[PDB]
């Protein structure tokens, strides 16, 4: 039904993100991203997350944020996909 390993993952990784995301004030850029990696804890399940984390904490901090954001993106989409269904019925 629910597991707090997602919600783990997701402090571990949304975390890790900002500490190697750039350090800079523009937050609204990191807002975006996070805006998708709550979607991605609300319906992603945590084997989907987990990979991006290993991507992000097996690459450099430009390597991971780059690799981050464009998985968070594929996986928003993805999300998408299943709201799309789940507005559907």
């Amino acid at each position: 039904g629910s597991k707090k390993a997602i919600k783990k993952e997701r402090q571990k990784l949304r975390n890790s993100c900002k500490t190697w995301n750039h350090f800079s004030d523009n937050e609204a850029e990191r807002v975006k991203m996070m805006e998708e990696v709550e979607k991605l804890c609300d319906r992603l399940e945590l084997a989907s997350l987990q990979c991006l984390n290993e991507t992000l904490t097996s690459c450099t901090k430009e390597v991971g944020k780059a690799a981050l954001e464009k998985q968070i993106e594929e996986i928003n989409e993805q999300i998408r996909k299943e709201k799309e269904e789940a507005e559907a019925r």
